[PDB]
Parts: structure tokens; sequence; C-alpha cells
């Protein structure tokens, strides 16, 4: 049971609870860039699915398997470790396709399945690509994939770009400084501040965000699904050597990810990029402790370390300095632990983005 | 050891992981009317607490346990499971009180004090009361309490009311009504609705509403701290009987509570009513999968039965009736997942 | 008698027995838009009547005869099957137009005409144009024209249109909902809510609505009167494909229609199309039983296929599916009893 | 069949049709004060049901069945000709009464029971109880009744009272004279004008009104449901003799009616009348052609006689005479197309009530 050894009972237990809950399967279904972009890959590659054999990790609702089924696939074997296994046999029975789609409840590393397959298909991805760790559960079920077979999604590019956001920075003392009062009711909680303002910096902000706040040309890291082994993803290294586009003090790097579906027509690609409409990934932005001032042709390097961790997610480690400057700052964040900032309000540009007056128009 | 047995583990874990960051007792610290009333209710008592021993059950940041060093304590021992246990002690030492506070790090369960103590205090109260289960820990450290000792609070009050809403119902039936798509992309999801509407309807929900919805005035369902044992927590059976004062449909039934700090100087009341100012408790309502009917003058008969399980929350079971007419709903809820409706 | 083969007798009488009333002939001369445009499209084509022989097929009050009078026709059969043929009578003797309006009572089906005529003047549509199949009465009298002979109205268009209304979606559906109940008065209706949603839903909607509720422009399905057989009318299908210019839930379809009076000397239109002004015909909406989800640029494409019954109406059968999603909607609707929805 | 005999096969279909919807049977049940009043008289009276047979005449969706059920009824035939009938199965079954309750599709005068019954039980009542005609099959029901069985409901009251309402009685002019016009776009169509009048007179007028208007005690008609044949409802005669409380002009006769439901424990009475709750029978009101005068004191004597047709209704002949002046009027009225005029706006009382100031107020 390769799964159980790398992860902690407690994190399993809640991670598979909350896949239980329909709602939840609802709120990614209803995502329709997702939904509509895997179904949109599935049937445009039609040949790739037509009289073969399929995988499905974590069929969830058996959404996926459907789309296989549209797609002509002989035979869908559907894993699922929650609950929710029950329900997607259901809908099989339902949809009358008991003769093509079989539910498999149990964890992919666990189960066992008659035959290899001609293609694995899953829904693996979570915030910054890499968190909730499904991915090695992705990679780990191509045990049962045929030499040759392939993957969708095939690869998983995830983006990397230095920002500023003065405000999002300043919320956190803004939020501390709660701590820095010498009489609450009597009490004296300054002692604790740097406490809170440690806190909150550790936490990555989840949400959207307006392009303009970006400092310099994203650098991508790419993994190939088809290529890589469950090891790989243990420990992610990602370099980074940012040529800024803009001069001004960085507060941190935005996360974002795209995914490839690789077929024999077409590659079709999902993007949660701030460019693109918003999924329910949003992004991700994590803070510089002290931010850097950076000029335009600046070079800002360092390196995003992403350490896997028994709570099904990851310890980030970013440290970046200016090479022109030797200014240098540094953050390590918990990924299991994200601040859900997202609002529903416009993003606002950096201020001055106004490079003619605003009042001739 | 207590606690252990009524609890998985996997729940605990998290529990107390959650109450070790330093910005939900932010959070909790900034609800004003509950920290307020708490140091009002201590201060105001401060006989009950002159020259005495206190136990703090959860001091979190050690706020309570401050409150009553205010008050005159001759020694106070805080009890914390959580990882705050080792801040709460940065603030005893920062405001020269390591005299008077002690905090004692571990489950109040499993704990061993140096002595029995005159006075509890606690912040136990969940939604609807008893969620957390906190209350048991209050309860079981009686142990450690003086035959004559005090409990700060003392008593505790649920209300029930029967309530009108169309807006939130016809809200969580819209929810429900996705799973009713014949061809969601070619999918037929109709077969799970009658399970997604059953989910929908399992969540109580979290938020406040204007008084005027409700069709009753409430019943009071008390705890007695001072008299109540700890297994009175895990099967906890409401009765009820609610007079209509208005005709329409009942969506459900509206839940807040009060509790009372009873001192030797003055009464102090702590109150999450819709007609009080909001505190992070907010209210609670229950939904009825079908409304029911009711004329003025009917009455609404039935019971609220609370199972304690082994996540540290309740299962809730409601079964109401119109007993003039027969009309019947039953429902239940799980309040481990509740939705938080509000703004 | 063609009318009777295709109608079930007990919709003929009430159907007759319906017009028979003078408030219903007030209620429809009191339609401004629709006598008026009537009037102005026969005496602005004056010469197609003028010395004219004139076939009026159902007359009821007489009034279109009275125009073609008007417009100088040299002499008018009014046919009209209800007892309104004898107040036509009176009016005609009291106008003091016997020597050129002649009324025959009976059906057009039935009746014997003395000779062939120049022109055919009705008044045959219904909701959504199809109702009540009088078209097919219409198109029947073409026994009578001659070969270089015209019909006022001359052509029909049936328009269709995607709409978004949660309100009347939820309206509906909060009507299905009663059979939801598990003890009304003790009793479970629940097993019944499926055959409920069903009838609720097969209901069109009569009445207007606000033109931006429209998902994108509309699919027209043209008859000319002149060309078009009786049988053309028994089974009618009509295909859609629509370029979706807003993204949201399509609730269903709206439909609308407009005649056209080709005359000599001008066209003139008759149209109930929300942007004009209202007619007695209002709109009609067919509302899907679950929503349908599109984007901006996704296409929506299917069948609206009317199949007619002896009740003089029609059975419609709509499909419609998101041509990128395979998202698809099907849903009957019974022409016959229509939700009359405007206030 | 008797049915069959007094009834136009149009009228008839269209009848049934019209019971086998739904929404119908929801608009009935929804009435509180029917259902409920239906309700308590049964269970309220649950000695006349406890283990007893029963026979429910045009059962709809079952309701009334599913009462006898509650009240401890040994076996229930439940009568309908409408395809209602088949809805009401499916809720004996999901009710779990197949043992008790037997759906008998068809006409009462037409089926046929396995054995005599010890109670009937029914809902036939119409606008001014006789509407619809239904009566007579509910007493044609008797010949499945035991010499002591019993009838719920068991009496009807019909109430008539005269009133005065000028505002109604305009309208109807208002309406016709619509054809009072020489040009209506160049027709004259003045001729029509008394017939449009004729009709509009004709129509009883359905809806509720302040009970200031009525200007005499009302007049009681009672019909024995126990005692009655159906040949006693093709001809109904109502003698009158009113005996004015206010002065006035006497515009018509308004209707409403009570039934008694007399069990052994109790009797429960159901009311139509203005001064109780409003039901979906609301009241109904039949205009004289010419108003007539009326002093306080006077006696107003006449005659109103109901005679049936096969359209399920009622020729509504009203003729009236103050016996102190000798002034006269008459009115035939068509009971099967009756005018709903109800708006819900509350009913205003005659003007002027006022008998002290209301500006004191
Ligand atoms: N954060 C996320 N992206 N979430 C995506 C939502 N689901 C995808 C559902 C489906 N593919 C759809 O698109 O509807 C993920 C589902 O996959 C299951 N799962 C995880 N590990 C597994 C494992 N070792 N073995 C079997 N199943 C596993 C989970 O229980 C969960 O239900
Ligand atoms: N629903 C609620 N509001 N709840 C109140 C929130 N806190 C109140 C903090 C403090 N009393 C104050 O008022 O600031 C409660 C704090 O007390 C701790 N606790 C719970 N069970 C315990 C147990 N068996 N043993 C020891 N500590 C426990 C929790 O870990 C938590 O940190
Ligand atoms: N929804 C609608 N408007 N609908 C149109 C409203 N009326 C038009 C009235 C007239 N043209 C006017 O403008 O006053 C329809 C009138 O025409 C008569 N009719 C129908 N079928 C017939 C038939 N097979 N044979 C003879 N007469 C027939 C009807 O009895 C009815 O009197
Ligand atoms: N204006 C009215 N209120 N009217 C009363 C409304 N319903 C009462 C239904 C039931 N008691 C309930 O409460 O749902 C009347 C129902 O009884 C049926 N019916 C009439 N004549 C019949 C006949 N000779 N044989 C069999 N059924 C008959 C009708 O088809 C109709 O379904």
């Amino acid at each position: 049971s390769v799964f159980s050894e790398r992860t902690e009972e407690s994190s399993a237990v809640q991670y598979f609870q909350f896949y239980g809950y329909l709602s939840q399967q609802q709120n990614m279904m209803q995502d329709y860039v997702r939904t509509g972009t895997y179904q949109r890959a599935i049937l445009q590659n039609h040949t790739d699915f037509k009289d073969k054999i399929v995988l499905d990790v974590g069929c969830g609702s058996g959404i996926l398997s459907f789309f296989a089924a549209q797609a002509g696939a002989r035979k869908i074997y559907a894993v699922e470790a929650s609950t929710m296994a029950q329900h997607a046999e259901v809908l099989v029975k339902s949809n009358n396709l008991t003769d093509r789609i079989v539910v498999i409840p149990g964890k992919v590393e666990e189960v066992s399945l008659p035959e290899q397959v001609d293609i694995i298909i899953s829904e693996p991805m979570g915030y910054m690509l890499f968190n909730e760790r499904m991915l090695e559960s992705y990679l780990h079920a191509k045990k049962y994939l045929k030499p040759s077979g392939n993957m969708f999604p095939t690869i998983g590019d995830v983006h990397l770009a230095p920002f500023t956001d003065e405000q999002l920075y300043m919320e956190q003392f803004t939020k501390a400084n709660f701590w820095y009062q010498p009489s609450f009711h009597g009490v004296d909680l300054s002692a604790l501040r740097g406490a809170a303002v440690d806190e909150y910096f550790r936490q990555p902000v989840v949400d959207t965000f307006d392009i303009r706040i970006l400092m310099a040309k994203s650098v991508k890291y790419t993994v190939n699904f088809l290529e890589a082994k469950e090891g790989d993803l243990h420990r992610i290294e990602i370099p980074f050597k940012f040529h800024m586009l803009h001069s001004g003090l960085v507060h941190g790097l935005a996360f974002w990810f795209d995914v490839a579906f690789i077929g024999s027509i077409m590659t079709v690609w999902l993007s949660t990029a701030p460019t693109e409409p918003l999924t329910h990934w949003y992004q991700v932005r994590c803070l510089f402790q002290s931010p850097l001032f950076a000029k335009a042709g600046d070079t800002l390097s360092g390196t995003c370390l992403l350490i896997a961790n028994k709570r099904q997610s990851y310890d980030i480690s970013i440290v970046a300095q200016v090479d022109q400057t030797g200014s240098k700052s540094s953050n390590l964040l918990d990924l299991k632990n994200p601040f859900f900032r997202y609002t529903g309000t416009t993003p606002s540009p950096p201020p001055g983005s106004h490079y003619t007056s605003p009042s001739e128009n």
C-alpha cells in the first residue's frame, strides 16, 4: 500500500470524507472551463478512446468515465476511494453503461485491476498543480498502462512570476497588529505580535489578480506525466531567473498552472492563468518576508523548492535575490493551509498604470 | 482516558490543530460582545474570585485567566490542549502574572491539578450551544471542583422556534436541483437527486435573520452546569409544543442560545438571540425538506433529539407535527458540516 | 366532412359554444392593434377588394366583412358555424349592407357557396399561430378560390428564441413541489411529484416579457397560405440552430408570430413580437423541465415538432441541445391547456 | 347509465378532463377550510368510521378516503371517473393502504361495488351548492348504502338574501355599452346592445362581498341527503319572503351554502357564508335585470327556480316583487357560465354606512 506509507491517516480520513460530498462534486462539475475542456479533449480525440480500454483514476462522480464512454471506449475501469464510488455506480446503472463502466471502490495504489489499459484519464491537479499530491497516484497508475499508452492530461506546466501588491503585503501587518496593543481588555498582547505576523506569511494566498501586478514574464516548470515517476514529485526544485519588465517592489511570487491533453487528433489545453477565465483553482500567491526592490532590466534569481509532506501537501521554500543589488529575501510556506482571499470584486491594476491622461477620454 | 474513548483521533487532531492558530484566537477575541460580556461578568462578580482558586477549562490565549487574575484570584490553573498553550504562557510572563496564572498543557480529562478549585470558568459553547462537545469537558472538570464551588457560566439556554423563509428553502432546493439534470453534458444525474436533497438539507444554516420570520414564541431547554453530568450530553431529548401566532408555511426550526453567569453580586446574561447584537455564533436554522402549513392557533408538537457522535459534534433528529392536521415532518442534520450563509 | 374527421365532437361543441358569446367578440374587437391592422391592411389594398367576390372564413361578428364592404367589395360570403352568425346578420341589416354581405351559417368545410371567390379573408391565428387548427379551415376554404385569387393574411411567421427567466421556472417548480409533501394532512403525496412536475411543465406560458431575456436572435418558420395544403398542418417540424449571444441558463423557448397581408398596393404586417404593442395573443413560452447552460458563441440546436390532435390543437415536442457540451433537453407541451400568467 | 342520460357527452368529457389535472386537485386540497373541515368531521366522528365499510364518491386524489382510513375504516371503496383514478391508486400503494382502500375507476352510476357500505362520503358541492349536478351522483350512490348508513355531508343548506350593489349593476351596462356606438371602425354596433346586456345579466357573479350590502336576513333551503332522491334535484323551487332591514335598491340575490356532517359524536359544519373565512366557492350573486326599490319594513316576496340542464348545471329563474308597491323584477341566469369577478381586494361596505363621524375618528 504505497499510499498509506506516504500519507498521515488523519489527513487521508478527512481528505476522502471531503470528496464523499455530492456538493463538492457539484462545485467542480459546475466549473464549466474544467468540465468543458475535459469533455472537449476526450471527444475531440475520439480515436484515442474508441474501442479502447480506459482507466479513470479518482472518477468521483464518474463524469470523465462518461466522457470516455461517449468517445466509444470498450471498457472503463473507474477507481474511487471515497464513498462517492457508490454514487458513481448509481449513475453507471442509471445511464445503462454497466457493460462498459466498472466502478472499483478503493485507492488506486491498493485495488486490483484485471488488465492493462490503453489510456489513463484523471483530474488530479490541486492548487499550484501539485497540492493534494494526487498526481503521484496518477503516475502510480501507470503500472496498469500498456507500453506506448497515453495519459490524459499528458503534461502539466507550473508557472512562476514575481508580483507587486502593496495592499496584500500590508494587510498581513494590519491583521497582525491586533496583537500590538498594551491593554486589550486589560491584557498586553504585544509579545505575540511577531508570532502572529509569522503565521500569516506562511499562508499562501488563494485568489485572482490583475495581470499588471506581474513584474516579469513567467518561468515554466514542466512535468511530463508520460515520462515522470512518482519520486519526481516528492521534491520539486524550480530554479528561476526573472528579467524584470517593470521597476518596483517585489512582494512575492504568483503561481498558476496549465495541463495539456495530447491526443492523436489534436492537443487541448486547460489553463488557470490570470489572463484566462477564472477556474476553481484560482491562482496562488506566496509573499516574501521582506519586499525586494528591483529595477527594470535587473534580474531576480532564486529557487522555489516544494517538499512533499504527509498531510497530502507541500512545504514551500522560496529564496530570491536581486543579482544587481544583492537584495535578498526568503519565505517558507505551508500549502496545506492556504488563505482564501477571493471576494468576487474585479481586481484593480497597480497605480499608476495610466500612461495617458484619464481625463482626455 | 475520557475524551479519547468518545472522540475519533482524526477529528481531535484537526480540532486542536485548528485552535493552535493565532488567527482563530484573534477572531474569537475580536468578538466584542463575547469577550466584553465575559469580562463584565467576571469583574462585577469579583467576590466569587477574590483570593480564590480558579480553573480555566480551555484557556486558549489565556484571556479568561487574565480576567480571573484582574478579579483577584489567588491562583488560576489554565488548561489548554492545543499548541496555543505555548503562546498563553508567553502572555502570562509578559504581563507579570506568573505568580497567579499557571498554564497546564494538556487535555482537562488527562492533566493533574495540585489542588481542588473554588470556581471553574470556560467558554465551551459552540453552534447550537452543544457543538464541539466541549461542554462535556467543562462538566468533566467538576472533578476538580469543591463541593460548594461555582461555574462561570452557570446555566445554558437553548431556544427553539418555528420560522418561515421561502427564500432560504428554495435557495437550498435550487442547489439540490443540480442533480435533477437529465443531461448534464450528456449525463443523466437525476438518479442521485434524492441523495443530493438529503445531503444539502442535512446542513444546518448558520447566519442571522429578522425575528419576524418566527411563527411562535420560542421553547426553552435549560442545562444547569452545576447539576448536570457529562453523560447527560450524549443524548439530548428536547420536546416542544409551539402555539402558532401566525398562519403560514413553517420551513424549519431556528436555534440560538443564552448562557448565564450567576455570581454573588449579580447575574450576567450572554445571548446569541436574533434580537441582540451579532456574535460569532450567529444563529442556526434547521430546514424541513418540505414545509408544514399551520394556521394561527394551531399547535406544532414534536421532538429535537441530539445524539453525540465521535467527530465532536451531534447527529440532530427533528420531528415536528401539526397536531390539528397530522401534517408531519422529520429531518436528520449533521452539525459538523454547517452551511455558512452569512453575507 | 373534413372537419368532423379531424375533430372530436366534444371539442367542436365547446369550441363553437365559446365563440357564440358576444363578450368574446367584444374582447377580440377591443384589441385595437388587431382590428386596426386588419382594417388598414384591407383598406390600403382596396383594389384587391373593389368589385370583387370575397370569402370571410369564420366571420364572427362580421367585422372583416364590413371592412371588405368598405373597401368596395361587390359581394361577401361570410361563413360562421357558431350562433354568432345570427348576430352578424343583425349587424348587416342595421348597417344597410344586405345587398353586399351574405351570412352563410355553418362550417366552411360543409357549406355550399354560390360561386368561386377572388379573395379569402380570415383571422385564423391562435396562440403560437397554430392553436385551434383554424388555419386548416382557412386553407380548406381555398377550394372556393379562383386560380389567380388572393388570401388575407397571405403568409405566417412563427418566431422562436431561447430565453432565460429563473423567476418563471421557479414559479412553476414551486407549484409542482406541492406534490413533494411526505405528509399532507398525514398523506404522502411524493409518489406523484414526477407526474405533477411533468403536468405543470407541459403548460405553455401565455404572457409578455422583456426582450432582454432572449439569448439569441430568433429562428423563423414561414407558412405561405397561398401555397400550403391543409395536410401540411397535420405535422409541423421546425428545426432550429441558435447562435448564443449571451452566456447563461436557457430555461426554454419563446414563441411569437407575424402575419403578412400581401396586397397589390402594399404589404401590411401584423406582429405579436415582444418589441411591438401587446395583442390578445401575447407571447408564448415553453419551459424546459431542466435549464440548459450555454456560453456566448455556443450553438443551441434542435427541433420543435407539432403533431395535430383531434381536440383542435397540437401535441408539441421540443428537443434542444447545446452542441458543444451535449447537454440535452426534451419536453412535451399541450397547447390545448396553456397557463395564462399575464397580470 | 343514469349519468349519460342526464348529461351531454361534450360536457361530461370536458368535465372529467378538467378533473384529470393534478393542479385542479391541488387547488381544492389547498383550500384549508374545506380539507381541514372534512378531516375534522371524519376524525372527530371516528366511531362512524372505525371498522366500517365506506364509500367515497368521486375520490379524486383519494384524500377523503385517507381521512377515512385514519379514522379506522375497515374498507374504503373509492370511485373515480376521471383519469385522476390512476393517480389515486398510486397514492394508495405508496401509503401502504392497498389492503384497506380499493380504487374503482368509473362513474358511480356505472361501477359495481362488491358489497353494501356503512357510510358514504363525498365532496359534491358546486357553486350555490347545486352546480355541476354532482349531488345527484352522491344521492345515486345511496343504492349501496345500508338502511341505517350515514352520509357525510348529511345535509346541505342553501342561503339566499337580497343585496344592494350599484357598481356591480352598473358594470354590466358599462361593458354592454361597448356595442352602443354608431361607428366602431365605421360599423354601427348598436343593434346588438340589447343582446349584449342580456348576455351579461345571465351570468352569475362569483366573488365575495361585505355583509352590509345585504338588505334582509337570509332565507334557507335545506336538502337532507339521507332522505332526498335524485329526482328531487332536477327541479328546485325556492320560495322566499324577505323582510327588508334596510331601505334601498335591491339589485339582486346573493347565494351561499352550508353543509353539515351529522356524526354519532358531534355535528361539524362547513360554511361558505360571507361572515366566514373565504373558500374556493366564494359566494354567488344573481342580478335582477331591473333593480327593485324597497323600504325598511317592506316585504320582498318571490321565487327562485333552479331547472337542471344537460350541461351539468342549472337554468336559474328568479322572480321578485315588492309586496307593498307591486314593483316586479325577473331574471334568467345560466349557472354553467358564471363571471369570476374576485380580485383579492377587500370588499367595501355600501355608502354611507357611517352613523358617526369618521373624523372623530
Ligand atoms: N482538487 C481536485 N482537483 N479534486 C478533483 C476531484 N476528483 C476528480 C473527480 C472527477 N475526476 C471529476 O472530474 O468530476 C478527485 C477524486 O479522485 C479521488 N481520489 C484521490 N486519490 C485517490 C486514490 N489514491 N485512489 C482513488 N481515488 C482517489 C478522490 O476521492 C476524489 O473524489
Ligand atoms: N465554540 C467556542 N467559542 N469554543 C471556545 C474556543 N476556545 C476558547 C478560548 C478562550 N477560552 C477564550 O475565550 O478566548 C476553547 C479553547 O479551549 C481548548 N479546548 C477544547 N477542549 C479542550 C480540552 N478537552 N482540554 C483542554 N483544552 C480544550 C481549545 O483547544 C480551544 O483552544
Ligand atoms: N384567437 C383568435 N382570434 N381566433 C379567431 C377568432 N375568430 C375570428 C372572429 C372574426 N374574424 C373577427 O375578427 O371578429 C374565429 C371565428 O371564426 C369561426 N370559425 C372557426 N372555425 C370555423 C369553421 N371550421 N367554420 C366556420 N367558422 C369557423 C369561429 O366560430 C369564430 O367565430
Ligand atoms: N367544485 C368542487 N369542489 N367539486 C368537487 C371536486 N371533486 C372532489 C374531489 C375529492 N373529494 C378531493 O377532495 O380531492 C369531485 C371529484 O369527484 C369526481 N366525480 C364527479 N362525478 C362523478 C361520478 N358521477 N362518478 C365518479 N366520480 C365523479 C370528479 O371527477 C372529481 O374528480
